[PDB]
């Protein structure tokens, strides 16, 4: 655990392999290359390829425990002290353009002070921000800062995505203004995703802290200092959030209780349109009839007298509906 | 970072700034000033300007990630210590005139001892509470009466706001008096309001107890003791507010079921008329046939045999109605 | 600090005004007094009297911080030490037969070893019930003593209070009972009042707690010992009304079942209903029409006939519900 | 207070009394008896009786606190110390076969060094066992093993009873067997039942755990074991019970839903049935008319010719919903 | 006790029992055997058998209260150390196809240093896979890594069964997909499996723990580090599962939301329906009508006027459908 040559780690399926000068260096790995605390070396790669798997589960510098949690096991943000070695692992939020439900993006970094190597099946878009952001010499400079700077990254777009969903629900003012109901299967789809981001960022504080509070030891205290706050910085984000499924909660009880209203202003027109239907047990009940009897015949023209004894009894039950609506 | 002239942080599209005298009273900034413990200063900006960003970002007064956090971007009642520095970020209750939805205002201090800056957006109730204090000339002595005299005010009307939903909801007394129901879609936003008082009082309680736990370099103890009982003020405050949510949680579930019931009493309405109108579609069955035979013809007036006999059809049910009520 | 002379004690618009013997008993308060820790006086007022007023925010004998919250606009209970000063202000459970929603029933007592003022704004039974306890010789002793039997007569009333709901709740096992129904608006004053309970007892508790967490030179440890179990006394109420939260919301859940319920059978009597108007089209789609063919003409007297065959259609899908209750 | 005579236990209207030898045996009292730690002795009373009352009151052995609170209080568990005094108050649940609402069934005990007086009201038949336990001869050894087996006792019987509560919630699984429904208001009163059992085991494993951590002068440590893990023994009893509020948290929304779901398919038919009955009204439109033209005539034997188009409508209908089910 | 004989544990009715070799291996029992640290000796019963149910209830090797404890009776996943003992008792997931409901699959162990035992009643998968694990050669060392490697076993295989009704919840976007109903009475049973893995994982996490931070000489530490993270290996496998009772809580409230939208748009047909079900009285309300008068006599052909003027009636109030839709 001291010497640590460039020829192993050289893999032909890895897809990203650099050095770090201590400025934001860009320098492919060789086969000749010294790799130590000064001369930290930041990989990518993707367990789906080949040799990426082969070397993943074969190389001599990385432990044994820490081979099989690094292809596509966890569904969690473990961090794990292996004495030298140091497991990370956190999620971050993207696909392809299309994948709004599976909002988990694994990315998987075994690291120490000396050699990091991260891992991921889909396309990370955190990791292509901290790609983007060294290619003129302004990323990270060691591991250390390799790290907060991902951290960075995914406090960012994390955060984006929570206010993304903020301002998805805080456009749900259309709840009262004209009580619009939002469009049929939409709040269980946000809603979902914002209770699986609970499950994500709410161990991904404590994984942040639990880097933070604890002692490695390449580190600084700045990167500690700066890892604390971001760690806060996922942690009202988190409130947010949780602030939010509140939010759902009112909103979609009283969405329920809005369309019930809407049953209710419907049973108007039931409850009074039933109440056209109450003349006809008479509008039969004396006229359908076929009987050897005098039900109208004492009086010419009776035509006009129950079109006025219908809305005799139409007009004064109505006048009973501004009485008491019931009975 | 010892001493600082008055012109380095004179900025002309700055709302104001200011001198604090210590009896309370102010003076306003001149161009030769002495920044420091003995005379302390409140400078205030408004971001939105473009003078203002750019002595915003490029004042060599403070450090670089307390730069771009006074330019308005978190939902984060925040302290976060900077060694000398000190940052805080603190939300107030406004809009314009008009925005019941959206009750966060951001303001932001950074602060040492020898100035204090504020920067808003949007206004604060709560600024210019403590503008016609200090003008008034007996508003804060220091920079310590500055942050106790703005907790004075932030939990002034913080605590007024919880007030007036607290007698809106104890307003909502038509459950009992006539059972009468609130206005269509208006408890989302009592409700919607009451949750994000609670996000946006929660952290800020232990913002202002993390004020008051820690000994900063420039506080009373006496101000700590204000601070101390005033961040419990917030604290039961919020006692208050979820509170309140529990009696929203039992208001709105109960209008749900008293109008629920509602619509229960109406298809009550709807069955007993169904089933005084059974005989109709029945009557219109015997007499309302066209046949070569003999309906009712054995026995004359017939009119008065099936008017009398379909009411006390409807008579027997309806003693079945006061036996039964079944079946 | 050191000595109180009788007539800054002394207000003219001062309800009560009493002397601690130490012996149980008391005597009223004279003009020429030194009152001590050796005579600790007493006092009763009711900030709403003007001079009550005067008296309450100029008295040289309590500090400004405390002079305001004597007055009459907390929303909560709390205690704060002022050094020397002690501050508590406390609730309970009055008002007369038409007050059952807000028990907001004020009690405010700043005191130290030799003082105390207590003053109210609507009456406290419990202060009635220690006025009631005070002359008979078997009252309190001292000001340790007296907040002592206050908090026993405060908490057994609150304490009987809280049985009291729990007999209402208990008296609502007619869930039961055939399902009888509570009355239209009803368990939003029992779940209202409730939780109410719950906000206004709970910081109470370790208000209690925090009174006898501390040493203060004014209360024997037996004292402190009557404090922490009349707090678990009190705290042994406040998980009485969280179940009675929790059974109150398992009642309130299945009243709305029985109302889901017995929509159900009323519709269930409007589908058998309407199975049974299920031959109108056929009785007037045979019978009701008015057209130049034979319908029926061919058979004499099919009166019968048409009585039989809607007989052995509606008893025939009366078999149909007894085989599948469907389709 | 010392040496503990048989004349001030010896009660002629107590239920019994007896010594305990440290073999589990039982010995009547008589009225020159030694009572000691070395002979401990079991009081047991029925505190309604007059004279169990008048001794309950007064005799000199237990202190004033708990004297009147021994009678029929507290409606809730509790230990307190008082110095070598140590009153417990436990919860058991009996009846008779018509008491399962109120399984309030007290257990009082102050407990002393040398004399253990239990008071009940109704009968528990957890000190049954216990007696059963004593006149067989192997029961409890002294007062440590009459608080364990007292505690295996009603700890036992306990999680007999959440046992039966829980077989009974795991016999209502036929509402997915073909979604039986549960019987009128069933769920509400054992939802309470073992609700209000979490009002008392929440309140006795603390009591318990406030046995375990009080070093009591007369407990042994084998002793302290076992009602250590028979505590915990009912600490997994009420994560069953919880667990079990979980179960008919799903259970009593799940019936609900359903409810709805049969709801749905009595409408489902009242929908259809509604619109198959549309052309009923316009067969009486065209068919019930009485008026000088000509609606058919112009054509021989309508009658086929309309009861064909009735039939088109129908079922042409019946083919729109086959692919819209809407309009 | 020291050199305890094979022929003591050798039971006939035994499952098995080996010794451990420590690499892996399996030897079986013979009657001439020396057990102790160095020699592991494993045990697996199951105590329905008559003999093995006099011999765990019978030997003199393992202590009182573990013997029944042992004899299968309650639902503990828990642990108790006995001095040299120490009782564990875990939970699995077993049965045939047909056990989806009643997810207790038990394992008891009585273990110590030397001679460790595991009881069951129905068969566990886990224990199969180390018996799988060891035949090979490949299973536990030791006393420390049978544990270990068991609970490898049964915690793999609870996580990939909380991973399986993890995706199967994710199997119910037929929620926004046509917004399909789930299958009837079907949430229940997946909802109900989740909570009840709350129930028995939520113990278990720190029954692991509560072993990993036990000191005990048979371990090690390696098994300590191993033991810790695989506890939080569940760990994270049970906030996996109560993030699955708020998504099937966010699924289960929408399914009752998407289902009464379906009675709400469905009731578009009783309310339009409705509004041609109201002329009834008016088709027929003229022209069903036995009088001596003239009704529409004075002018020709009436059959194309009514058959015009109800489509002025529907199609006009239809209009007003798109004015305002009520009243």
């Amino acid at each position: 655990m001291e010497a640590i040559k460039g020829s192993d780690v050289n893999v032909p399926d890895a897809v990203f392999a650099w050095m770090l000068d201590g400025r934001g260096g860009v320098k492919p790995l060789e086969n000749t290359d010294v790799i130590d605390e000064a001369h930290p070396c930041w990989l990518h790669l993707n367990y789906v390829h080949h040799d990426s798997a082969q070397w993943l589960a074969t190389t001599p510098l990385l432990p044994n425990n820490v081979r099989d949690a690094l292809a596509g096991e966890s569904t969690r943000p473990r961090v794990s002290r292996l004495g030298e070695g140091t497991l990370i692992t956190l999620r971050c939020i993207n696909g392809s353009t299309d994948e709004r439900p599976d909002q988990l993006v694994a990315m998987r970094v075994y690291m120490d002070g000396r050699l990091i190597v991260s891992t991921r099946q889909r396309k990370v878009l955190a990791l292509d921000d901290v790609v983007s952001d060294l290619e003129e010499g302004t990323g990270p400079t060691d591991c250390g800062g390799w790290l907060v700077d991902v951290c960075d990254a995914l406090t960012d777009h994390s955060s984006e995505f929570i206010e993304q969903l903020h301002d998805k629900i805080i456009d749900l003012e259309d709840n009262l203004l004209d009580q619009q109901i939002p469009p049929r299967g939409f709040l269980a789809l946000l809603r979902k995703q914002l209770i699986v981001m609970r499950r994500y960022m709410a161990p991904q504080r404590d994984v942040y802290a639990r880097l933070a509070s604890e002692r490695l030891p390449w580190m600084s205290d700045d990167q500690r200092r700066r890892m604390q706050d971001i760690a806060d910085r996922l942690g009202r984000g988190l409130d947010e959030i949780d602030a939010c499924i509140a939010r759902t909660g009112v909103m979609a009880d009283e969405i329920a209780q809005v369309m019930q209203e809407n049953l209710a202003r419907r049973t108007y027109t039931m409850s009074l349109m039933a109440m056209v239907f109450l003349p006809s047990t008479f509008l039969t009940g004396l006229f359908g009839v076929n009987l050897g009897g005098i039900p109208g015949g004492g009086w010419q023209f009776g035509f006009s007298i129950f079109c006025i004894l219908l809305v005799v009894l139409i007009g004064g039950v109505a006048l009973w509906l501004h009485r008491s609506k019931w009975l």
